[PDB]
């Protein structure tokens, strides 16, 4: 079936260009762990042409993984071969000879994006003011022009999801569930669209509102997005026109741009242009 | 939405949620006690299934399944479902509440927990792991006639009630096969890779007899007490270890006619595999020769 021919191609030693050797990785600690996989960090020995050791992080599975879990990490690899951004992880390689299948990452030596801010508080705990997090938004926008450029949905847009690396840059991250646009879903119900909920339909516009969530979660300095309200009863408040309500630290331009990112009609979203080019004048203009 | 069935749905009021047994990425498991549980006085200590707050289509999908499919089935040896929580909030699925925990958990301890395992409700014999092993198929083989599949039956999966006996769970993830005999989706599973029969893995076919494979895992299972399938072989591995025909050893603790039973279970071929009902025949011939 398609996941065998993908696990063979993949074991086959064809682009060298991609496949680091096993034995100049020296895997180091845990960074994280779900249940079905684990992210480590680790030093390899001569990337893609550099002296000495650059530290990376690597994605590996546990022994209980399932297909789906085999599809996305083949299919993360497949997708970040095509891409290079400043604010998108960055893919060095992958052991498919030695052992199980290692992905080999862009190390950000911060974590995720809702750790870092749940971590940190606001001011005018760890000090971030409203030019940070404005920062940070246009970053990741940035990043998704990009992508919707190259014409990739990512899907999963959420700050779980972006790393925070050094000097505080984005890196958009979990391309497991990309799909170029060129069954039931695996996104959290809080963060997926009105009419990938109804349809099952991922465009660029679904990303636009993923993105108003994340936002949501930025200003909030990690928030739960609909608290209280359970996933499964979203469905129909969203269907009448509920939203989030403005949140506590979040100006009016900004709260417009989120409702923005939820109307209901994909087409009347803004595009990621318009979001960044927001951005850009919000921070001009607090200068 | 979700159709409130009166015959399911439980007073909100009624159920107490106490402490999580245990919790996976987007769901848990947590103790509670339900007050006027059809009909018997008083509380009943029971278990719920609920989703956390990152829930996706599919988590809500597989839980309203359990509930659908759970219905419909009755027997000694899979667990009871009582009711349902589906209307002023939360969808929380009541259930059975098995005091030992699972089964891999079970036999796990047994291995450091005295009396342990010999050749107290903590006391194992062979003979107690084959009469284990004969309550799952015969709620397999009940299953089956009710023209299921299961998909994902392993020992993390078998539920240990008072009395150490064996409770079907985890149903999430079973469908029904009545046309064809078989289901076949078109997307990659979500099961483990090693507990899948080899046309699951392959060609996406699930049947009774991919059931019957997957039963061949557990008993190993059973056999090692709790042991991991294909130690140390990573899960993509899996796909030509198996197509060349490599199978797990016998372990150290298994007969030749236990071990000769896990081999049939993992016939390539399905037709040549045993059905429930001639593997709960071999294991009952097995517990009487002893
Ligand atoms: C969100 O990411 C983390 C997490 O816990 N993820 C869990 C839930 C998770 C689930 C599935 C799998 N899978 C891995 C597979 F191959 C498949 N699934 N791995 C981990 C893991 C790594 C993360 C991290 N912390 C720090 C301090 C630094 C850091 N740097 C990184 C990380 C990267 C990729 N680059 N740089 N990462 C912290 C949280
Ligand atoms: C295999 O089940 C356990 C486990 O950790 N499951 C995890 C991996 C898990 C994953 C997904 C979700 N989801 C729940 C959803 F709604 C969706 N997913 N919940 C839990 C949780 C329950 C279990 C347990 N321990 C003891 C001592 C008793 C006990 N008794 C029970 C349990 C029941 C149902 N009846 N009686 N259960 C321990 C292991």
């Amino acid at each position: 079936g398609p996941l065998s021919l993908s696990v063979d191609a993949f074991k086959i030693l064809e682009d060298p260009k991609w496949e680091f050797p096993r034995k100049n990785l020296v895997l180091g600690k845990t960074l994280g762990e779900g249940e079905f996989g684990k992210v480590v960090k680790a030093t390899a020995f001569h990337l893609k042409g550099r002296a000495g050791y650059t530290t990376v992080a690597v994605k590996m599975l546990k022994e209980n993984a399932s297909p789906s879990e085999l599809r996305d990490l083949l299919s993360e690899f497949n997708v970040l071969k095509q891409v290079n951004h400043p604010h998108v992880i960055k893919l060095y390689g992958a052991c498919s000879q030695d052992g199980p299948l290692l992905l080999i990452v862009e190390y950000a030596k911060y974590g995720s994006l809702r750790g870092f801010l749940r971590e940190s508080r606001k001011v005018g705990e760890r000090a971030l003011t409203m030019g940070d997090l404005i920062s940070f938004a246009w970053q990741i926008s940035q990043g998704m022009q990009y992508l919707a450029e190259m014409k990739l949905v990512h899907r999963d847009l959420a700050a779980r999801n972006i790393l925070v690396a050094e000097g505080r840059k984005m890196k958009i991250s979990d391309f497991g569930l990309s799909r170029d646009v060129y069954s039931q879903g695996r996104i959290p119900v809080k963060w997926m669209a009105i009419e990938s909920l109804f349809d099952h339909i991922y465009t660029t516009q679904s990303d636009v509102w993923s993105f108003g969530v994340l936002l949501w979660e930025i200003v909030t300095l990690g928030g739960n997005p609909y608290p209280g309200i359970p996933p499964e009863r979203l469905f129909n408040l969203l269907k009448t026109g509920h939203r989030m309500e403005r949140p506590d630290n979040c100006s009016e331009e900004m709260y417009r741009l989120m409702l923005q990112c939820w109307k209901q009609e994909p087409d009347k979203r803004p595009v990621f242009a318009d979001i960044s080019k927001d951005l850009e004048k919000m921070m001009v203009k607090r200068r």
